């Protein structure tokens, strides 16, 4: 009841910053997530015994792949924690509750393959869910774990509060489909610049939470350079495995997934920062000013990739 979680001093202070790295000690990641729920949401949001059992089941349903793993789940939740703590009064009790869970769950049972590869392999999930294939699967796994005995962390919510929270989580998880990001950010850009953006309009909140989700999901481009650079190795380890699998089906993968074109990674990261990351954090900073550190760190990393291209590293 009066059982606070506390972190060592360097973590207690650094966890509040956007560029925090959760570290290589897997056994501390659950405690870090509980710490973030307790300060983000309150010590009363969830029954501790249920939350702990929920976390350990979520962890067991992430696979040992190079990037889309348990460490990515907790990393994406910590970015969400930083956004919520820097924008205290902008979010409902239900949103605080839903979004950290959404982030922890957002890639449940990922296999390290894109929606495209599922469609070309003709995976059963591609027939069950024709768009946002993996993302509809992640939400489906979340509901499964929520319905295991002793795992219902939302048990104290009313029938209609429960339905709202599962709807926040569903939209949040669907929005991590980067194919959906491009149109969502363009609409948020237009709405902000014409002054129609209205946080009382629920379909507007939906879009802002969607963009927050893309920003949390891409938060590896916002870390200190050595974290960003080493994470890129995990990201490409999956892309190149998918590339290998495309070649097995008799299909030339795109160059991003072709390990034969390793040499042009620096130029590919440039494209990605300019086409995806920079716009994402730009529009997010416009709508939520205290998120500017994400944009600043993103720009610093683009500048490090430029340096790699010029042979300065
Ligand atoms: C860092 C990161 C994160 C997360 F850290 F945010 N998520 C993502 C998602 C995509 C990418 C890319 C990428 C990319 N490489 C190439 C390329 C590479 C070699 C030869 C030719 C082309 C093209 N392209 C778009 N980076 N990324
Ligand atoms: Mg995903
Ligand atoms: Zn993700």
């Amino acid at each position: 009841g009066l059982m606070q979680f506390t972190l060592p001093v360097r973590l207690c202070k650094e966890i509040e910053l956007f560029h925090f790295d959760i570290g290589p000690f897997e056994n501390m990641w659950p405690g870090i997530f509980v710490y973030m729920v307790h300060r983000s949401c309150g010590t009363s949001c969830f029954e501790l015994e249920k939350l702990c059992r929920f976390i350990m089941s979520v962890k067991k349903n992430y696979r040992r792949v190079p990037y889309h793993n348990w460490k990515h789940a907790v990393t994406v939740a910590h970015c969400m924690y930083a956004i919520l703590q820097n924008n205290h009064t902008l979010f409902t009790d239900l949103e605080r509750k839903g979004l950290l869970i959404a982030c922890l769950c957002h890639d449940l049972d990922h296999r390290g393959f894109s929606n495209s590869y599922l469609q070309k392999f003709d995976h059963p999930l591609a027939a069950l869910y024709s768009t946002s294939t993996m993302e509809q699967h992640h939400f489906s796994q979340t509901v499964s774990i929520l319905q295991l005995e002793g795992h219902n962390i939302f048990s104290t919510l009313s029938s209609s509060e429960y339905e709202q929270v599962l709807e926040i989580i569903r939209k949040a998880i669907i929005a991590t489909d980067l194919a959906l990001y491009f149109g969502n950010r363009k609409q948020l850009e237009e709405m902000y610049q014409t002054g129609s953006l209205n946080l009382n309009n629920q379909s507007h909140r939906d879009r802002v939470i969607g963009l927050m989700m893309t920003a949390c999901d891409l938060c590896s481009v916002t870390k200190l350079w050595p974290v960003t650079k080493l994470t890129a190795n995990d990201i490409y380890a999956e892309f190149w495995a998918e590339g290998d699998e495309m070649k097995k089906l008799g299909i030339q993968p795109i160059p991003m997934m072709d390990r034969d074109k390793k040499d042009e990674v620096p130029q590919g990261q440039l494209g990605f920062y300019n086409a995806v990351a920079i716009p994402c954090y730009t529009t997010l900073t416009q709508i939520l000013p205290p998120t500017e550190p994400l944009l600043k760190a993103c720009r610093d990393n683009l500048s490090q990739w430029e340096k790699v291209i010029r042979g300065e590293e």
